[PDB]
């Protein structure tokens, strides 16, 4: 599943606009799992 791949939702990360920034860490390009926005990167 597509979750498995990326576990935005359950590791409740936060979107902003790439690169992340560490520690974060970009996973995967995740639009309904942002903040602001989709078009932003799910970092976690």
């Amino acid at each position: 599943q597509p979750r498995s791949h990326v576990d935005c939702p359950a590791l409740h990360g936060q979107c902003q606009s790439l690169p992340c920034t560490y520690p974060l860490v970009f996973v995967g390009p995740d639009p309904f799992h942002c903040g602001p926005y989709p078009q932003f990167g799910c970092c976690a």
